[PDB]
């Protein structure tokens, strides 16, 4: 993988080019691609800017994220060729920068869970996860530095642990979402995949511009509550082994660590995850579902059609019950820093399954807000697991610290 | 103006055909548009739908607001001829349940200030306000009997009270901002422009399906707090007229009225809305502002290149004022159910002064999310005035209940 920080630093000194920095991701994508098909389109002639502290970064753009230069299809039929018009707002926070928009990353179909063309990184016979398929795959197999994507359920964290590649789903709306193909507002996170903590902090810095994430350094004896989320139900072996491997490398480098347990309204606001977002889908994607019923993929027309029964009632209570789980989640982090746990049920699933995982240990967070971060530990038969690092709602500084922190204490 | 609900019942009856309402409205729009120029774009082959409780409906929409068959052009040079590709969900909510969509309503470029060439229908040498111009006047020439804007600031009161017209700007979030061109995402509301509180009820329940606008009546002896909003300065003399006006129609009805100062936190989340606004502006006309700058409209241009300085850290502190300001607002709601205020500085300002009017007795509302209504209270020199019927978040019911209430005290 390469490290977005790494090349910062070594272009700020002269020692290297960002035409050089550049060059080396085309021939990165052209060296694997027709391996794992993580792009849909790559534009060979992306090359470098002249200015700005990601110049010479080339940065995959998930499919459903809008390009004024290229097509953003959502990864469905019924926006083949769909030109929009301008930028989204998270892709020029990264231009502004000097960062090369060098492709758009494949998307399941409107980031649901429909399986795209994408193969794991670490294996050609394994998903790669989604909805972020393109973006965690294309980092996870050395690419590209840096990534975006989005999450709903888990479309951020559970593709990255599957790839082995850090990744942030910052808190809640800290990130536009205008010129995001909605899937659902609650809920809608736009996320960024690199190969490290400390790379995701310097994007977000060069993004944002915002003080806290800059001279972000790992944590020192970080306060960690383990939660195992047992509302998710069970758990996969690998999945087990790898927050214990955290949970030993942890302590070892000078953590607290304390298994704790979830309030009752959290484990209710996981419930609800589901009648939010399926009541909002409908929404959300009125349009296409109306006019374009039969057009829309198997997986997600077939979750629609179970759900055009939702009422606003139950939808609003639902929320209701969200609200609750948040004001309950920050009595939480009066005694710990940070949150551990699963970053998704196990390794990743053979292609013959047609799935990209199961969101379950991934939506809650979603749904609280809390800003998440994925940390790769180890892998089992060659396939990457994770933990997820959570911090206090609004402390996605601390969480890309502590992850930063967990990383050097799994080095030894 | 013509009345939703009448169309409503009338065609519930069978006493008029959904083919026949809406020939009324086409031949209304026909025979006004010529001087009022409401319409970006009139379509004159739209039909009725056989079914719904909206069948044979016309309405009209904010031209930011994303159309699948019509062009949403965002009153700009730079979106001439665009064509999204689907109809934002706020637009589906109205054609699942069997309205017509007439036509796209006139919008200030990227509802900011720059006035459109719309005419008060009152008085074509006034300005019927901004930014949800058409939207307004349309209605207010008895065009149509429903129309959608949205509000950053005043965008949905302002123009209301200016073509005495009724409306609202619902609780924040309530209506999908899906597919609505973004100036700030943390004020952007979608609202409803119609002739009376109980077309606008009848509309929001049709779009929405929530129980609570099912049923609405006029409210009795409601408990209103006068508030007049000192720090936004004094009003013009014809606002004050009409609110005077107001008051004393509502106590001679049976409802207690008292005059309240609002909480400091309050007057001070009015302070920051320009923060928050401009701050955000930027990043989301990010892509317009960089590459078609000299394209903006010459006073939105204006205000952006004076606020490009607004720094992430002044902007997180102008939130962090907004959420004390909501929270120390519930509480005034405690002894009081809703709120009367200003709906507008004065009566419509001449369009030789080319501007859409001041949304400073607007903007505050916005922020605090909570539900408004334009009351028409009476005309000065031929000009309407209104006043604003504020209730408590997510009170929308409440907010019309009492709205209605206030237009049949006015009737005596």
């Amino acid at each position: 993988m390469i490290s977005l920080a790494d090349l910062q630093r070594r272009i700020e000194t002269g020692e290297l080019s960002p035409n050089a920095a550049i060059a080396q991701s085309h021939a990165a994508i052209e060296a694997r691609e027709k391996e794992v098909h993580a792009f849909v389109r790559h534009d060979k002639s992306a090359r470098a800017q002249a200015s700005g502290p990601l110049r010479g970064i080339a940065v995959g753009i998930k499919d459903i994220i809008d390009t004024a230069n290229m097509p953003t299809e959502m990864g469905s039929e019924i926006y083949r060729g769909w030109q929009p018009r301008s930028d989204a707002p998270v892709v020029m926070m990264l231009k502004r920068a000097g960062a090369t928009i060098i492709g758009k990353t494949t998307t399941t179909a409107f980031a649901s869970r429909d399986p795209t063309a994408t193969l794991n990184p670490h294996n050609t016979g394994h998903s790669p996860g989604g909805s972020s398929s393109g973006s965690a795959a294309a980092v996870g197999a050395g690419m590209i530095p840096l990534a975006l994507g989005t999450q709903t359920g888990g479309s951020v964290i559970r593709p990255a642990a599957y790839c082995g590649t850090a990744a942030i789903k910052p808190s809640f709306r800290m990130l536009p979402t205008v010129g995001v193909k909605c899937y659902s507002w609650a809920l809608d996170t736009v996320g960024l995949f690199g190969a490290r903590a400390e790379d995701l902090a310097r994007g977000l810095l060069a993004m944002t511009g915002r003080s806290e994430f800059s001279g972000i350094v790992p944590a020192k004896a970080p306060r960690i509550g383990v939660v195992r989320q047992e509302f998710a139900g069970a758990v996969e072996p690998a999945a087990e082994q790898g927050l214990q491997a955290a949970i030993k490398a942890a302590e070892r480098a000078g953590a607290s660590v304390q298994a704790i347990d979830l309030p009752e309204a959290v484990h209710e606001a996981w419930r609800i995850h589901p009648i939010i977002q399926d009541f909002e889908a409908h929404r959300a994607l009125a349009w296409e579902f109306s006019e374009h019923h039969d057009e829309i993929a198997p997986m997600l027309r077939a979750s629609l059609d179970a759900t055009v029964g939702l009422t606003p009632k139950e939808y609003d209570e639902a929320r209701r019950i969200g609200r609750r789980g948040r004001r309950e989640l920050g009595e939480v982090f009066e005694g710990v820093d940070v949150l551990l746990t699963y970053s998704a049920p196990g390794t990743a699933p053979a292609k013959a399954l047609a799935s990209t995982g199961d969101p379950r240990y991934n939506r809650l967070w979603t749904l609280m807000g809390n800003p998440c971060v994925n940390v790769p530990v180890l892998k089992v038969g060659g396939l990457p697991i994770g933990v997820q690092v959570i911090a206090r709602f609004g402390n996605d500084a601390h969480a890309l610290a502590t992850a930063w922190f967990l990383e050097d204490a799994l080095a030894k």
